[PDB]
């Protein structure tokens, strides 16, 4: 499904945007964008890639890393360097056509614990996913059962009061239903674990 709407630009914010992608660097040739908060859907589109076609007919690939509270319907706030690929930045705003696409990332997913997590509070972010994330589940029994989490507005998958262990297995489901399971993932505060694959 394709969307038409305005794109403005700002001096973007990967490390401290609404998607909370601290410590992430965008893949080569993928630019950053903010997405209007009218479409935020509790961070459902964080890390999703979009193909954005500008008024000269050329396109770029962007990743949603932030929300735009001042934006209208379908409105993207492109990073400055993204906008510059489509029009001179002095133009300020352009009409674009855009759709969700796979990112074209061939390196693995990484899992990142929020600051302060433990057996008493689970909060984990999926980083570098090639397709949008539908859910993150946690197992304390080696995959005999999978427990649900709730994605926060700021793009952490969380369970208040925790799962009661220092180490869990993690199952990530993409929006197509594909799964990746990462075993023996520490829930230590701020710790990261790299998976063996991507979507």
């Amino acid at each position: 499904s394709s969307y038409a709407g305005p794109a403005t630009w700002y001096e973007g914010n990967v490390a401290g945007g609404t998607c909370s992608f601290s410590g992430y660097t965008l893949a080569p040739g993928i630019f950053g964008t903010a997405l209007t908060d009218s479409s935020w859907s509790d961070a459902a589109h964080c890390g999703a890639c979009i193909s954005v076609k500008g008024p000269s007919g050329n396109s770029i690939k962007v990743m949603i890393v932030d929300e735009c509270p001042g934006c209208g319907t379908n409105h993207l706030d492109l990073f400055e360097d993204a906008f510059a690929q489509l029009a001179a930045t002095s133009v300020g705003v352009i009409n674009v056509d855009w759709s969700f696409v796979p990112c074209g990332i061939d390196t693995p997913i990484t899992l990142k614990n929020k600051d302060g997590t433990s057996a008493y509070w689970f909060s984990m972010q999926v980083v570098n996913a090639n397709e949008p994330v539908a859910s993150l589940e946690v197992s304390t029994d080696g995959g005999s059962t999978w427990q649900s989490t709730t994605r926060t507005y700021y793009n952490y998958f969380e369970k208040q009061s925790g799962f009661g262990t220092d180490t869990v297995d993690v199952r990530i489901t993409s929006t197509s239903g594909a799964t990746i399971t990462v075993k023996n993932v520490s829930c230590q505060s701020e710790s990261t674990t790299t998976a063996s694959s991507n979507f």
